[PDB]
């Protein structure tokens, strides 16, 4: 890898959002390397580690994400890797 | 107009999350819905896929069983007409 | 209740995880209303639901969750609920 991450989704509908968030991870190229779905309380939650061959833009990355998980009415991050190693 | 569950078990997952779900979406399909769970040696995974285009199970059958080859893992494809 | 909120956790190690965020939300004074921890790829993650009967200070609290989560080097995120459920 270049480049790894972790995303997190949180939300309170569930549908539609795994095929949303995967399809947008394949759209930027990303590979998903974990994902993983939890209904908590009210709340759909989901999280995926992806990783790129290539350097990415993170600035890019975090708008784009947060942009289009406004379209679904969920709250997306993402966390560069780089923070643990 | 399509959908179909996808089942993985091999002994060892490293890699078999990206491996499966990059070929999900270079057939141009999409993950609805996808689990995972480790099982005596095994890893096991599954997924609900979908296409609003007609599909050709005799060719993805296939396409899965020799991309599973490749990582080492049994991938079946089954219609979703099955669990009818 | 008054305050409602969703925390997600992110670090490599398990180790010692569950209790150090289950005791600052105790401490806080905070309710966990459910949880949920995995390992995901190398990491280990936790996310809770958590609430209070009072208004809290986000800005307080996204501050303090941070500044803790340093001590056991893991990331932590909390995020109003209100953000799922206000009219605008
Ligand atoms: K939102």
């Amino acid at each position: 890898n270049a480049m790894k991450a972790i995303i997190t989704v949180v939300g309170k509908d569930k549908s539609g959002i795994v095929a949303g968030v995967s399809g947008k991870i394949a759209e930027l190229g990303l590979n998903i390397d974990d994902i993983s779905q939890t209904v908590l309380d009210e709340y759909f939650t989901m999280m995926a580690v992806v990783s790129s061959d290539e350097k990415q833009d993170f600035t890019y990355l975090r708008n784009e994400f947060e942009a289009f998980g406004q379209t679904l009415n969920v709250k997306i991050n993402i966390q560069s890797a780089a923070i643990f190693e």
